[PDB]
């Protein structure tokens, strides 16, 4: 499925991902496009910040007909 992320500058990029893919997995991939390192990546979903150890599907965003995630820097 695809997931949207909502970039540092307001724009967004796509991901293909699987509904119980990890948190940590989907960070690896939006650190090839972006060139965030993961440790440095706050995820948000409806607004809860979203725990590496934890699924997509943990949060039930495959549930959505567009999965819509927002990318904060820590710090």
């Amino acid at each position: 499925m695809q997931i949207f992320v909502k970039t540092l500058t307001g724009k967004t990029i796509t991901l293909e991902v699987e509904p119980s893919d990890t948190i940590e997995n989907v960070k690896a991939k939006i650190q090839d496009k972006e060139g965030i390192p993961p440790d440095q990546q706050r995820l948000i979903f409806a607004g809860k910040q979203l725990e590496d150890g934890r699924t997509l599907s943990d949060y039930n965003i495959q549930k959505e007909s567009t999965s819509h995630l927002v990318l904060r820097l820590r710090g």
